[PDB]
């Protein structure tokens, strides 16, 4: 309900960008003495179709619903009238994503496994909600401080159908098909296990510290090559098929590469859910921290 007056917004810098929007660092100042707020505000492009505008409403709409300490705190609304849409604001995350964070930052496997556990705190509220993610990754990973992470973006989140298991697709080319379980990439069906996957890929990342060489789109475009036409995606699910994984990034234990294994079980319906993997991870997280 919450309504911003753009005339006290002041762009600072961008926080990130996508195929339809753009995230900007603001500060909302309404004086312009010292009691000025930073804030996170999302946009979409103005030259967005009617598919793009009517997901951006259903967006704005899902992060109001959502309310947990490991997700992006929303902050309000105000009238894009450039876009002609509203300007979603939410809190200012101050050290950004893993993914930019990690190559910087050497971090102890324990923050690791603490970051982990926390993803699957607030990836189970989400489910909880009904809701599946589709684009859980690092650079999706928000860090406030050293000993706290949150979920900072939604821009693919759906809600789950009534009396239905998963949501249908209808694969684009912005699909994050490197973080994705075969039966989104042969099916197009997206399932509560289908972010779990996905968390497995995001452990993956927080493991390899975000290291650009051993990304997952870089590691699967070695296995499957460079001069496949039109079926990179074809040879990622056969690949998958066959039992063929990401590697066991160097320094990790044993133990937290078979919970990664787990997540990433072909049948769906053997991967742990969320609620399953938080006394997991924090029991695995108090080893490491000891
Ligand atoms: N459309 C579209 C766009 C692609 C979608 C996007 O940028 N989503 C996001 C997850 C990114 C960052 N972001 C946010 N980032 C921050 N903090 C912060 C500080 N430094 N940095 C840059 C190093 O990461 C980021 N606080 C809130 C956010 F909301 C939201």
């Amino acid at each position: 309900p919450t309504v911003f007056h753009k005339r006290y917004l002041k762009k600072i810098r961008d926080l990130g960008e996508g195929h339809f929007g753009k995230v900007s660092l603001y500060c909302y100042d309404p004086t312009n003495d010292g009691t000025g707020e930073m804030v996170a505000v999302k946009a979409l492009k103005a030259d967005a179709g009617p598919q793009h505008r009517s997901g951006w409403k259903q967006e704005i709409d899902i992060l109001r619903t959502l309310y947990h300490e490991h997700i992006i705190k929303y902050k309000g609304c105000c009238e894009d009238a450039g876009a002609a849409s509203l300007q979603l604001v939410m809190e200012y995350v101050p050290l950004g994503s893993l993914r930019d964070y990690l190559p910087r930052h050497s971090i102890g496997l324990a923050q690791l496994l603490l970051f982990a556990q926390q993803i699957c705190e607030g990836m189970a509220y989400l489910h909880s909600q009904h809701y599946i993610h589709r684009d859980l990754a690092a650079r999706n990973v928000l860090l406030d401080n050293d000993r706290l992470v949150k979920i900072g973006d939604f821009g693919l989140a759906k809600a789950v159908p009534e009396g239905h298991e998963y949501y249908r697709v209808r694969e684009d080319g912005d699909s994050p098909v490197f973080w994705y379980a075969p039966e989104c990439l042969k099916e197009y069906k997206f399932y509560y296990a289908s972010d779990v996957w996905s968390f497995g890929v995001t452990l993956y990342e927080l493991l390899t510290h975000c290291d650009s060489s051993q990304s997952p789109p870089t590691k699967f475009l070695e296995l499957i090559g460079i001069a496949q036409g039109q079926m990179t995606v074809l040879r990622l699910t056969e690949l998958l098929e066959r039992g063929e994984r990401l590697p066991r990034p160097d320094k990790c234990p044993a133990e937290v590469y078979h919970l990664m294994k787990n997540c990433w079980e072909t049948e769906a319906s053997f991967r742990p859910t969320f609620e399953n993997l938080i006394p997991i991870l924090k029991t695995v997280h108090e080893k490491y921290q000891g």
